[PDB]
């Protein structure tokens, strides 16, 4: 609805940043509104949900073991790895990183699943492979957080990443183990607190991954709806903004509200 687009341009007036915007219908894949659909913005942290899914399509066609237990050191932590930091000895497996890396925004997580399925460069290939011919990932945890004003590198466009997760969670890309397990550590209530889901009525399903990296971008993926079912996905970016880590939070939780409002 156009009254979302309002808020969706109120947001860029706060912030004194571009915002990207899409909300896709998970059914039929139509495209509901949009703002700044095609430019990019940096995928920070989303990216995760992109990794996992290429792990689990490994996991699908015979060539990882969600089980399989993953040794690495003090010389693989990088920064912010609440989990992995704890698991220095102990090891973890893939599908615990995966959880860690979703759910806890752990960032050698990331890097030690990259590792598994051929690093950016394979992750960018999985992209291609299934139609998504924008989203790119370049680098690793932490330099693609980087977040330089025009660069390409670790970029997608709220379309492209619209798109990509709703084949990822509908369709035949994933059997439905592997489609459900991306969904439930989408679902896990860790990070996300204060954006769309502080928006969310009771009852409402909501599956998402929400990032921040460096020079104000901050954006959030997910797949929501009422009565415990998802049937629209919705897409929300912003970089550049000089406003505090509060500020952004707050303008794309009253986007989500009115997204709610008016659905
Ligand atoms: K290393
Ligand atoms: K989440």
């Amino acid at each position: 609805h156009p009254e979302t687009l309002v808020k969706v341009k109120d947001a860029e007036d706060q912030l004194g940043a571009r915002v990207g915007y899409i909300e896709l219908d998970l059914n039929s894949g139509k495209i509901l509104e949009s703002f700044r659909p095609e430019e990019r913005f940096p995928m920070i942290s989303t990216f995760k949900v992109l990794l996992c899914g290429a792990v689990l399509s490994r996991v699908d066609a015979g060539q990882e073991q969600l089980g399989r237990r993953i040794h690495y050191s003090q010389n693989d932590l990088v920064e912010y790895s609440p989990v992995t930091e704890k698991h220095l000895t102990d090891g973890m497996t893939v599908r615990e990183l995966c959880s860690a890396a979703i759910t806890m925004s752990d960032n050698t997580a990331a890097n030690l699943l990259l590792t598994t399925i051929g690093g950016p460069k394979e992750l960018t290939a999985f992209l291609h492979n299934m139609g998504d011919h924008v989203t790119r990932l370049d680098r690793w945890e932490p330099e693609l957080n980087e977040a330089i004003p025009n660069d390409e590198r670790d970029t997608t466009t709220p379309a492209a990443m619209a798109t990509t997760l709703r084949k990822l969670l509908t369709g035949e890309l994933l059997t439905l183990a592997s489609r459900q397990q991306l969904i439930d550590w989408m679902e896990a209530d860790k990070v996300a607190g204060p954006l769309l889901r502080s928006a969310l009525p009771a009852g409402w399903f909501i599956a998402d991954k929400s990032g921040a990296g460096e020079r104000g971008s901050r954006g959030i993926i997910a797949a929501l709806g009422p009565d415990g079912k998802p049937s629209r996905i919705v897409v929300i970016y912003t970089t550049g903004s000089q406003a505090t880590m509060d500020e952004r939070n707050r303008q794309i939780a009253e986007i989500g509200a009115s997204l709610i409002k008016h659905w």
